[PDB]
C-alpha cells in the first residue's frame, strides 16, 4: 500500500523536446517540433506534459536544444503555474547541444548528459525519459508501479505496430516475464513477432530508469568514444546486453475514454500523418478525446472571443460539415468541410475549404478553394487562389507530398510575389 | 508634464459589484448582477475591471455584497494574477452589508463606508468611484487628468441619454466649466438639456474623488441618522450644494475603435437589454469593438476545445448566419441564426435557433426551435420543445417580457417535469 | 495498487475556516481564527492547506464564515496558484452561516449543508471534513487508503490526549477494528482509555466521508429540528449508532522528521498556548520541523528585504540567543531572547525583549522592556514602556491571562492615550 | 496632456542580459552576470526588470546569449507572472549569439538584430536598449518624455563619473540642448567635461531608440562588413555623426529616496565593486533604498522560514553588529559584523564572520574566522578554516584580489581536497 502515490513523488520527467521533425520538411524549419501548433489550441509537447500532470509528476524537464524560441515563450506563459517550494515545477533546461555535432549526432542521450547535475539536483530516485514530440495518452504511475513490480533498471513502452513501418521505431523481442531478450534500432528489415508476422513490438521512446543506474550509465557511455550517445543506439542495447531491460505493454496504461479502441500513439512525423491526426479530430467519432474530463489535457489558454460567422457581401449563409472552429476565427460564408480551423482565421467570402488544417492568424482571401491542404501559420492567401484542384501546380508552387498533401508557408508565398506583411 | 502616469500610480479603483440587478427577474436571482455571463466568454464587472487595467489603475476594490459567491470564484481565478509587492492588486472586500438593511438600503455610499479603514490603508490620493454592472468602455486615465486640470473635489462622468429613459439614473444641470449647477436623483420629470429638448444629461455612475475629502464626506454622511446612505440621493446632492461638483463628458474619454459611432453604455438592468446587448457582438458591424488590440478586455480564460460542428444523425450539414459560437460548443446539423452560444453547449439535430442567448453548459434536445429567447446557464431543453412561436404558451411556462424576450431558467424546466439533473 | 493515487484524485478537502477563536479573547476578535499570524510568515490554516497538497489532495473547500476578509485576501494571493482545467483548486466557499444563528448555533455542519449544490457539483467519491484553525503534519492519503481498507462510511482521526483537558473535544472508546463503539462529545467527565487512565482517546475534528452517504447523511440533519447542527453533537454520535463509524490513529499519518517524537497536535484555542506553540520554533530542537523538505509547508511570501541588524545610537552591538528574525525586520542592539519576530518589526535601541511574540508591523520605542508577551499586529510601542515585570500594572492595562502571558493590542494602547496611526 | 501614460504603452524594453563578467573572474564563470546574486534576495537583472514595471514599461526583452540557464529559471519562475493577453510580458528571447564570434565579437548589437523580425512583431514605437548587469533604479517614463520633448531620434542617459574610471564606459561631448557633439568608445585618455578636469561625461549604457529609425539603423550595420556589431563603437557613434543623437542627465530620472545624495549606479564587473555594493546595504545609512515602497523590487520570492538565531554548542549567545541575515539562514553563536549573508547559510559555533558576503547555501564549519571574502552559493567551509588573516596564503589557495577581497569557489576547495557534495 502507499506506492503509487509515493512513486511519482520520488520521480522526475524528462521530455526531450529536441526534435527536428525533419519529415515534416518547412513546418518544422522555423519552429522545433515539439511546439508544432495541433488540434485547435494546443501544442504536442503539451501531451507529453499534461500526461506528467495528470500522472502525478509534477517535476518535468524540457530539454530544449533546436531553434526553441516559441516552446521557451509556450512554456513560459502556459506552464509556469506551479509554486517551486513544494516539489512541483517545470525546469526549462537549455540543452546547448554540441554545434560540432551534427544533426542527430551527439544524439538523444548526450542532452540528458551536459545538464547531468541539475538532474542529480533532483535527488529523484526515478527518472522518466520521453519523447515530447508525439502524440499520445499515458498515465506514467501505472507505468512506473509495473517498474518497481518487476525489479528493473529500465522499463522500455512497447507496443505492437505493422511490420511495413517498424523499421522507423527501435524493434524488441521480449520473454514470458516481459524481459528484453533482444533489442535492434531502426532495422532495415524488423523481425515480426512470434504470434503475428505482420507486427512488429516496437518501442515508443518512453523510457523509464532508476535514477542512481542512470548516472551511473550516462557516463560510462560520456566517456565512451564509440558510441552516437543515442538512448536507442547505444544505453538500451548495453541495458539488453546486461539482462536488466524490462518491457511495458502500453496498453495497460493508455488512457482511453472507451476501452474497445486500438491504443492511441500517433508518430506525427511525416506531413501526412500530421493532417490525418490533425483531421482525425473533426471527424464524427474521434479516435482521440479531447473532452475528456477525468484526463484533461492543458495548453496555453489565451483570451479569444467567440468564433463569429457572418454574411458574406451578398448577405448569404455559411456552411459547416465535420469541422472545428477555434476562438478568435472569423467566417463569412464560405462552405467549409472536414477541416480544422485555428485561432484567428479570417474566411472572406465565397471560399470553399474541404480537409484542411489552417493553423493561426491565417487569411484567407476572397474566392478560394483549398482542398487536402495544410496551411502554416500566419499566411495570408490572396485573392482567387486555388490549392488542391490541380496537383502538377500544387507541386510547382508550394510542397506537395507524395500522397497529395499540400504544405503552404509564407516563404513560399512571398516567393511567389505574394507580400505577407499585414 | 508626467501627470498622466503619476496619476494612476496615485489612484485606487472601487469597483461597487454589489448589483442585485432586479429587472432581470430570474436571471441574477441566483448569481450577482456583475457576474452575469455577457458576450461569448465574458462577465460584466471584467469591462470595469479591464478599464482598469488598460487606465493603469492596478489597484482595484471588488465590494462584493449580495449571492456574491461566483463573483469571488472568478476573480480569484481570473484576475488573481498580481504580484501585490509592487502595489497591484484586486482587493476582494467583503462587505457584508447591514441585513437590519433592505434591498438598496443602507445603499451604495454604506457599502464603501463599512471597509473605510482599509481603504486608507492604501493611502491613494484619488478614488474611482465605479458601477460595476454596466458595460462600457473608458480610459480612467483620462478623466483623472481632466479631474485634476479643473481643480475639482469630485468629478462625475456625464453623458447625454433620451428623456424617455432619463429618469432610470441622475440628472444634472452644469455651467459652461462643466461644473455642477444642480443634481437630482432619479426625477418623475427628467428636465432636458437647453440645447437639446429630447435628451437629458444624465450621470453614469462613475466619479472620481479626491480620497482625503471622500473620507471626510463619508463619516459626516455616515453620523446622519436622515441620509440612504447612497451616492446619488445623499453625497453628490451635497457636494453639488457646496459646490466642488464638476462633469466629464464620457465622449471625452470612451474609447473607441472608430471615431464616427455614438459612445457605447449599455445599462444592462433589464432582461430585454441584456438580450439586445449580447446580439448587438453577432451582427454584422457590432458597436463594441472586442477584436480591439489597443484595449483588450480580459475574462476568465478556461481550456476549452474548438467549436465543433458535425454532421447530424441524416447526414446533412449545418448552417449559420450572423452567429457566436464560443470554445467548447458542440453542433450537429441545426440551422443557427442571430444567436450567440456561450460555452460547451451541445445542440442536437433538427433544429433552429433563431436570436438566441444560450447560457453555458446548455443542452439542447434534438428538434427545438428556440426563437427570441434566453436560455440560462445549465439548462437542459427537452426533444421537442417549441418556444417563441406562441406567445401565451412561452408567457405561461417561462418568463416572458412586455417586448418579447423569453427566459428560460432551470427552476421553471424543473417545475414542467423535465428533470434537469445530467 | 493503484489505490493511493486514486484516492485523493476522487477526493475533496472541506477546510471549514469559520473559528472565532475566542479563547484567544482580542487576538482573533479582528480577524479569523484560520487567520491568525504563526511562526515566521505563515497562517494557521496554510497548514491544513499544505497538507492537502502534500496529500495529493488538491480540490479544496475554505468555508469562510466569520470576520473572513484577510482569509478570503490571503487565499486570494497565495494560494491562487492552481489551473481549475485540470481538475485542481481552492474553492474558496462564502458560508454565509445564519444570522438568526448565535456563535457556534447553526454550528459546524449547518455551514457544509449551505453550500451542498457545489459540493455536488465536485462529484467526489470522498470528502475531508477538516478543522482549519489547528496546526499539525498529516498525510491525509495514508487515512484515505486506511479509510478504504476498512470498508467504513465515516473515519475519525483520533489521538489519546490526558484525560484532564480531554473535556475540550470529543471522546471515543473504540473495539479492536478501530470500529467506533461510543463517541460523547465534550464531556463533563471524559472516560479514560482501559489501558491508560491518564488518557483519553479523543478526536481531533479530521473526519473522512464516503461522499453520496455524507449528503444523504447531511439532509435528514438539515430537515431535523432539533440538532445543533454540529459534527460532533449531532452526526457523529447518529453515524456511531448506526454502526458505521471507524478510528484512525494519528500517529499511522503524521508526518514527523524524527520517527521518535510523540505525535505534533497543538489546539492554539487559548492564548498561553498560542504564545507556546511559537516559542517552541525559537528553541534549540522544535518539536515542529520547518525545514522539511519531503513535506514543505506553503504560504503567501512577499518580497521583504533581509532581517537587518544594525548598532545602536551608542555604536554598540546587539545579542540574540534562540530567537526568530523573519524578513523586513529592523533590530538596533537591543539584546534578543527566546522571541520571534514577524515581519517588519523594527525594534530601536536599549530594549530587552524576552520569550516575546512580535506580530508583523510592530514598532518598539526606544528603551522597551518587554518579557513573556504578544504584541499584536501593527502596534506602536511607545518609548520606555515595561512590559511583563510587574504583574498588576499589566493586568490593568492589557490581557494577562492567568499564567502570566500577556496580549498588547491596537485598541488598548489606543485607550493607554498612545496614538498609533503611523 | 496624457503623453507619459501613452509613452511607456507604445514602448518596448530589451534588456541586455547577455554580460559575461570577466572581472569578477570566477564568480560569473558558472553564470551570466545578469543572474549574479545581488543584496539579500535579489539577482541584479530584477533591478533592469523592476524599473521597467515601475516606468510603465511592461514590455521586456529578456535577451540570453551566455551561461544562461539559471536566468531562464530565474524568469520563468519570478517574472512569470504576466498576462499576455493584455500587452504585459517578459518574452525571454535566446540570442544564440554566433559561436563564430568570440566573447565579446558580434557584439552587444549583433543579439538584437538576430532577433529583429520578432521585435517587430511587438509594433513599438520606441524601444529602451538597456544594460541588464548593473545596479541603478530609474524611471524610464521620464526618460522617454524627455526623448520626445527634444525630437530626437536617440537618447543616451549620460552620467559624470571620474575620469580615471572613464576609460570603462562611452564618453560623450554635449551641446547647450544636451545634444551630442563626440562620441569616443572606450578611449585610452578619456576627455574632461569643460567645467569639471576631475570627471568625464559618460554614457551608461543605457540608450532610447525610435522603432523605425532602430531597425532601419540595424540592417545597414548588419551588412557592414567591417563594424564590431556593438551599440558603443558601431551604431551611436554613426547616430552622433548623423546629428540625431541626444543626452539625458541621468540626476533627472533617478529615484531617490532622498534628494540629496549622489545618483547611485553602480558598475559591479570587478570582484571589489561587488564586495563593496554588497557591503553598502549593511552600513547605517545604506546609499540605495530597498525600503521604498514608491519604487519596490520584485524578486522570485521562495517560501523559507525565518533566520534563525541559537545557542553555540556552550550555550552562549551571538552578536551582531551592521548585519543582513535572508530568510533561511541558521547562525549558533558566531559574533558576526559587516557581512551579508544570502539564504540558507548555516554557521556554526565559534565563528568570527567580518564584512564577508555568503551566497546561498553556504556551510560554514565550527570555529572558521571569515574576513573581507566572498563566498559562491552552495560552499561547504571545512572546520577550522581562516582567510582574510595572512594574505599570501588566500592567494596562494584561492583567488585574491589586489586590493584585498578574497574570493571562495566550490572548485578552489574541490581542488584542496574538501569534498563539498552534502
Ligand atoms: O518568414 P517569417 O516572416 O518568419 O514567417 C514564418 C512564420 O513562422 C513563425 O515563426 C511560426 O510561429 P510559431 O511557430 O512560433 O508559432 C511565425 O511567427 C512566422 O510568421
Ligand atoms: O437550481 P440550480 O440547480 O441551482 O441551478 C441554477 C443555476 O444557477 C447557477 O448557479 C449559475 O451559475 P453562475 O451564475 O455561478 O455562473 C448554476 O450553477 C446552476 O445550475
Ligand atoms: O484597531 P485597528 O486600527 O483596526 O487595528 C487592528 C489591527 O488588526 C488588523 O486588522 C489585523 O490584520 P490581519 O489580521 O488582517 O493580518 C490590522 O490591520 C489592524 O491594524
Ligand atoms: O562546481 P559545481 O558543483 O557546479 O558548483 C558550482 C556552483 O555554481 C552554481 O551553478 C551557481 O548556481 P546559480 O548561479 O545558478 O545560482 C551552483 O549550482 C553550483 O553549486
Amino acid at each position: 500500500l502507499m506506492l503509487a502515490r509515493q512513486l511519482p513523488l520520488k520521480s522526475v520527467a524528462l521530455i526531450l523536446a529536441g526534435g527536428r521533425g525533419t519529415r515534416l520538411k518547412d513546418l518544422t524549419n522555423k519552429r522545433a517540433k515539439p511546439a508544432v501548433h495541433f488540434g485547435g489550441k494546443f501544442r504536442i509537447i503539451d501531451f507529453a506534459l499534461s500526461n506528467c500532470i495528470n500522472s502525478g509528476i509534477r517535476r518535468m524537464g524540457v530539454i530544449t536544444q533546436y531553434q526553441s524560441h516559441t516552446l521557451v515563450q509556450h512554456i513560459q506563459r502556459g506552464w509556469s503555474f506551479f509554486n517551486e517550494e513544494m516539489n512541483e515545477f517545470v525546469d526549462l533546461l537549455p540543452a546547448q547541444q554540441r554545434m560540432k555535432g551534427e544533426n542527430w549526432y551527439r544524439g538523444t542521450a548526450d542532452a540528458v548528459t551536459q545538464n547531468l547535475d541539475i538532474i542529480r539536483r533532483y535527488k529523484a530516485e526515478y527518472v522518466v525519459i520521453l519523447a515530447g514530440d508525439h502524440i499520445y495518452k499515458q498515465d506514467y504511475s501505472r507505468m512506473l508501479i509495473d517498474h518497481v513490480e518487476k525489479g528493473a533498471r529500465c522499463t522500455v513502452a512497447c507496443m505492437p505496430v505493422p511490420i511495413e513501418e517498424a523499421s522507423a521505431f527501435g524493434v524488441m523481442a521480449v520473454d514470458e516475464n516481459d524481459k528484453i531478450i533482444e533489442f535492434v534500432e531502426k532495422p532495415a528489415n524488423p523481425p515480426s513477432m512470434p504470434n503475428d508476422p505482420s507486427k512488429s513490438l516496437a518501442s515508443m521512446g518512453i523510457y523509464v530508469f532508476d535514477a542512481d543506474y542512470l548516472y551511473e550509465l550516462l557516463e560510462e557511455d560520456d566517456r565512451d568514444e564509440n558510441s552516437s550517445h543515442d538512448f536507442g543506439k547505444d544505453l538500451i542495447p548495453k541495458i539488453t546486453e546486461a539482462g536488466l531491460a524490462y518491457a511495458h505493454p502500453f496498453p495497460l496504461s493508455c488512457v482511453q475514454s472507451d476501452p474497445d479502441a486500438e491504443p492511441y500513439w500517433r508518430d506525427v512525423g511525416t506531413l501526412e500523418a500530421y493532417w490525418k491526426a490533425n483531421l482525425d479530430l473533426a471527424s464524427v467519432v474521434p479516435e482521440l478525446d479531447m473532452y475528456d474530463r477525468n484526463w484533461p489535457i492543458r495548453t496555453y489558454n489565451e483570451s479569444l472571443p467567440p468564433a463569429k460567422f457572418v454574411q458574406d457581401r451578398s448577405g448569404s449563409h455559411g456552411m459547416t460539415l465535420n469541422s472545428l472552429v477555434s476562438g478568435g476565427c472569423v467566417i463569412s460564408g464560405s462552405v467549409v468541410v472536414q477541416s480544422v480551423l485555428f485561432s484567428r482565421v479570417r474566411v472572406n467570402s465565397f471560399c470553399n475549404i474541404d480537409s484542411a488544417v489552417l493553423l493561426p492568424e491565417v487569411w484567407v482571401g476572397r474566392s478560394c478553394r483549398l482542398r487536402r491542404c495544410v496551411i502554416d501559420r500566419a499566411c495570408v492567401i490572396p485573392e482567387g487562389m486555388v490549392i488542391g484542384e490541380n496537383a502538377e501546380e500544387d507541386a510547382r508552387r508550394f510542397y506537395r507530398s507524395e500522397e497529395g498533401i499540400v504544405l503552404v508557408t509564407r516563404e513560399m508565398l512571398r516567393k511567389l510575389g505574394h507580400k505577407q506583411e499585414r
